[PDB]
């Protein structure tokens, strides 16, 4: 039962995405193709490997992500397809285990897999050429279709992996540079890294074992003051309830381990027009 | 060929359908997942009701409902899951009889499943609390997945619903009160439930047996007044073609049964600035 | 492995697609539907014909397109079922050649097939009547369910298409006109039919084949006038990254093979506001 | 004490009315201007005309009509200058305004100045006029006038020169009145029992709703205070209400009045709530009126 | 050279305001005409009344107050017009307006003319009165005022003849206290270290933030200059800072400051930059004030 | 018969500008208010200057320029007020302001007074000034200044004073040059037969585009009238026309003008059409321009 997970910036409003599953079903019977989001901000690499970077434990093994935002569409650029190492456990009881070395991921070789290489390691990535997984006349402006969509069909078809084309050095691979989060005391700097939509809750890019590194656990007070003006107060507590009434401000650690800001079932970052982006300062004491 | 059809408020932006589904299909092989939707109001019970309420008779027998707005998420509250009644014909011909008892809902035990238990009635409910079907540790800000999704596909899988958890009585079901319509002669008083997006359609809460009691049958003259200040007139009719030429009102019982307020292939809702809520006066002679 | 390609009006914010489905799947069991997309403009027929009108190639042979806006909804009108000829290839090395008449396409008869009809030709097209495919009393607004989504799951299960009801003269189809580009020297005249989602591309109705007959190929310096007022300026080139520097602007033929114009990996259309409908003149020299 | 009252599409966002008004000043010392607006949408005369034609009964004999919107500044076209005939009664019952019984104005007592562009139309209409001529001599116009600016050339400068009583017969030759530009206004229809017409203004800062059906045509349609009326707009909504003097009248807050407002002219609106603004009802909507 | 200021709801878009200018130089040739706004919230009294309180010792005595949102225009109602007692110290500090040591103004030198729906609130408040009278008389309104348009008829046409010199006492028959319409202000409430309040205004067009807790509220309390307190809003914002004279004084641009505005009521801001349009903070806000 | 042309970020929906007035009446009896403008971007020091740079040849000798936006009021700073040398012509041609041949000015007969810091940099690059000093005396400012209201306290209140015929040099110390702040422009780029420059502003409420491409720049480059003109905006519009007198030049409505402003910069319109506002174009693209 192949499955592929697919994650576009090439949105829901035209024929784009099922041109791609059409071609993923042609190619591989019996394939299921499992929509991730295809509305990421066009173009925006690190917010596409934010959609991505936690997949595969919640996967059977033998899952095929196929990621992209392919900007540079139409050049001599090529795809990257990697098998992840550690699948990094969701699902009932205890979770599901998964094997190492389980997933392949195919992308633009442009930095949207990052942070994926980063959380996961990888065994073994090539470039992606060969004729009998891309077109030999492709579409200039439509590599998402191409270079991604068509490939991870035979990968998921069981197209040998090591046959898509060189292999590459780490060396080859592009990786964007996030920004790091800055410790001082119990005062910590960082950012906005995400509005998660549809809740309006913030997101920020200071993770828990910042928060351990500065002392911060549980029920600690905190002040967080946003774009160096907008201030907020709560003690940190496992979720959006805790902070009692409906509207009051909830500090939290979000599911992916990152602290993060809301209001208890009312939005927050919306009323007051919170964007990604705006510097973050935590303070504790 | 398990059905788990999806309907939550965690939008189409990101990857949290994705790992739900994932978590499905990794419990329950070949399962197949239809999304009813995912952008529901978050935290809007009564909207989310509406979602999901006439599903059943659309649907073969033995499917799951998997259906969710968690704003409760991470407390001690634990899931319902329900065998409902009647399925309450659609299809071809004389449409699909369904059996009793032949669907199960499983929701946050917060009235979301009101009107589904009101129109279906149920066999049996139980508490969701068994860590074969939920996590050990489930995350805190994510029971939409964790008391949701995965205990979803283990009863698609055929996992034994007596077994999810102890049985309820009805008093231990959370419900929500729904405004009643007033009828006083041939004048009614409700509200607008719905804006039928995307044609900007006026959905109320006067339905047909409503209008039965106060005399009002096809063909009839209303003026329909909202809050208070908007006026319009026209006949009750089957459809939007019988207003006339385009643009024009048309009064209608839409596919639910309720007095509908459109223009004839134009939106009316949106450049009046229209929204759910507001007060419906309906009068007859 | 039966698969139907699903495109609609009916939006993504409520059951009504998931109804389709439910029904698609009780009638055609192991159906695979493949959404298209459901967000197009209400009632603009000619925009619903772009999402379906170059599916075909992409689809394995058999795959029937259920397509539908149906604001005559609740009529006496009634759905066309047409087999069309010529796929007229997408996939890896030289692609995936379809034979001739292997698809389908179900669709209220009020032009949305205009331009599968003009580009595939039909072999036969019937007016869809038997209660052995559509409902004997169909709910009046939702034709788009009763007289597409239900019979074209039948047609997938392999219903004889002949049967549906009686054959249609050519005459009997209904078409909309589109306006023709005008070409004089090296000078064209046309339209935006599109702003290209969500990347803010503008497509115009200007074809390769009109921009050869004013002997303007690759390179070819070009001024482009959006309603007779907004000028750009940019030599013809293959894609978005051939105009140099990000925000520079591209023209370009897409993926359909229309002229187009292009910010490189930023939006032109959204920050002039600029939208569908506007004047397009090209000169060459 | 001379008064040149401004009406423009200047805007209120940078210096061009000062301009005007520091040579107004220099030209006529002692002058007052009183402003009526400058935020009228650029170039559209009809909606000009509408905020300038009820002005002379308001103000005092003497006072001068500097009004304004220009596209063909740096033409050859030359401004009109025009002395009115009669003050002319307004309001929703037709008289002179003030305390008392009002202030009876005298006849040829007020100067209009303006592109000759129609936006006089319904001043002259109204009030009708003794001469008219275009605006040429260099004694009251730049003899070098700059091209993009003819509002505060060919209008605001001769308009001070007026003001400090500069005869009007010498500013230029004199016009035919088949040389006066004149736009055409739609006319209401009459049925016995109804009336169509149309949306002229939505009634800003409030949200009321104006309609070209004026006080006269309600009389010949035999409709008078208390009239139990119904108005549809657009063919859509149809409101109900009797014809009422004022908003209060509708009773409570928020509930739909019918009435003849300040100029004349058969209106709608809420008791203490805005109209039009809350489900975007703007100017050019369709009107029936009918008595029930 | 008389002068009367004017504060009204009718709106800068069309000739409302003008028409009441022209009558009010017809009845009072040489006046000047001070516009106060003309923006304010439509029926808004609390919000009219706040662009009135503070006017008196900013003007020359005699200088009459034309101050009008008049949703009951046309109704049996008749405005108020009164003789204000003490003009009154403003401020930050409560001092004189003007240079050197300020202006010092008469008792009884001002008069304010209305419509009596509780606009005058808090201008009789602060500054007391000596009679009150209703306007009525022909003298100074029209015989047959314009059913909607009381603004004209009740506060521009009759404040001209008061500028005019037209004794106060002869526009109708005095008012007893009781007959007065007045609106009903959110008390500040103190504990010993704290306070709570409301904000009253967004100061446009910059952005501040104004509360009714004001300089004697900060001095019951024990706070002075420098005091570092911390100002929550909507429970939910908790901004810190001490206390200071000016925005400046936050230091580095877009800093919060903490200071008394220059109405004598607390207020916060960002230095050089707006502190409610980015986050659409608005009036009606609760605000808790504590010293740290 | 005096005059005070006052422009502020002060806004157009309080009493602010009020208190400002009344205090210049009480200051300066007979004193004419002219409003400039009170609508500009806040604190933008650039934008207040290009509102009150062509202003005084359009008003009479012994205007006073009352001119503020003061982010640091309540410090220690303090105003400078100025007499300025030359009026100076201006326009698209470069002549006097008025009828027949213009007015001449008088130099040394205007007055400027604003916060020090920088809004007075392009008035005085263009009209040169005689002597400037900072404002101490209590004289002609409070004692005990509003810590808030410098726009009032250190700019109205000793305009009123000047105007009134206060000398100016006994306002407070004569400043060095040195002292006065400036903001540093943008220079035009000159290539022989082009230039760069940037859009300086958007020209509301009609949507033209104004540039920094002044008439000498032109004629530096060798273009002059009826010359074909591209000018790019942004780097990607790359409109085409020939340099024209005015808007209607272009033909018909709609067409792309390239004109000389009233300022005398090269600017983009439509005819009868706004051009930046369809298209949301603003202040700050870069502009190249090229002779065809
Ligand atoms: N204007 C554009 N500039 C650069 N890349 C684009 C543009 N429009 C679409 N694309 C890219 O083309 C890809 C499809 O091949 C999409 O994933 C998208 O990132
Ligand atoms: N700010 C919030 N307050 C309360 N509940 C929330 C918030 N954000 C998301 N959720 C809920 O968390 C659920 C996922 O477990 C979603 O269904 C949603 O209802
Ligand atoms: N107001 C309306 N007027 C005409 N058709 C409509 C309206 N609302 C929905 N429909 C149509 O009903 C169809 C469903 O049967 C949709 O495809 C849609 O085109
Ligand atoms: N782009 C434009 N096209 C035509 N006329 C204009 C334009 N911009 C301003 N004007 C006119 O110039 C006049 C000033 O002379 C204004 O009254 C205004 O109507
Ligand atoms: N729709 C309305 N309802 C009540 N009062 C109104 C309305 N429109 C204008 N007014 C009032 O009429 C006054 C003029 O007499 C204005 O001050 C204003 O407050
Ligand atoms: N938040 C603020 N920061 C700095 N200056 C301000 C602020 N609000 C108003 N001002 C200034 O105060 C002046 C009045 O003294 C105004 O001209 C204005 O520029
Ligand atoms: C991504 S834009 C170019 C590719 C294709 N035409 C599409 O719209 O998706
Ligand atoms: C619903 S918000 C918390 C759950 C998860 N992080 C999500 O975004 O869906
Ligand atoms: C398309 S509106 C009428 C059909 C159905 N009620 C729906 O909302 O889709
Ligand atoms: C309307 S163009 C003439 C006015 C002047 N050019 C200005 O706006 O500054
Ligand atoms: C506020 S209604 C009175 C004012 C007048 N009717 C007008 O707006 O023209
Ligand atoms: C710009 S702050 C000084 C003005 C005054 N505080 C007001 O806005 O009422």
């Amino acid at each position: 039962r192949p499955i592929i997970a697919f994650m576009s910036d090439l949105g829901t409003t035209d024929d784009s995405v099922a041109q791609c599953k059409g071609l993923m079903h042609s190619i591989c019977p019996g394939v299921t193709v499992v929509d991730v989001c295809h509305s990421m901000t066009p173009w925006d690499v690190e917010e596409g490997a934010r959609y991505i970077v936690d997949l595969p434990r919640f996967f059977p093994e033998g899952t095929v992500f196929a990621t992209t935002t392919y900007p540079a569409t139409g050049t001599t650029t090529r795809s990257v397809a990697v098998r992840i190492r550690q699948a990094a456990w969701a699902g009932s009881g205890d979770g599901f285990e998964r094997a190492d070395g389980s997933y392949i991921y195919i992308a633009p070789n442009n930095g949207l897999l990052t942070t994926v290489l980063e959380e996961h390691g990888y065994i073994e990535a090539y470039e992606v050429t060969s004729t009998k997984v891309i077109p030999a006349n492709p579409e200039p402006t439509f590599y998402s279709r191409e270079m991604v969509a068509i490939p991870s069909a035979h990968l998921a078809a069981g197209f040998p992996l090591a046959e898509v084309g060189r292999r590459l050095d780490d060396s080859e691979i592009v990786r964007f540079h996030r920004p790091a989060v800055e410790i001082s005391g119990e005062a910590l700097s960082g950012v906005v890294t995400a509005i998660d939509h549809p809740f309006g809750n913030i997101w920020t890019n200071i993770h828990r074992t910042d928060l351990e590194k500065a002392g911060i656990g549980q029920g600690k007070h905190l002040k967080i003051i946003l774009d160096d003006v907008l201030p907020f107060e709560a003690p940190l507590t496992p979720t959006f309830a805790d902070a009692g009434a409906i509207g009051n401000i909830a500090f939290y650690l979000n599911s992916r381990g990152y602290l993060s800001l809301a209001r208890n079932a009312a939005s927050l970052a919306y009323p007051y027009n919170l964007k990604a982006g705006l510097k973050v300062r935590v303070e504790a004491r």
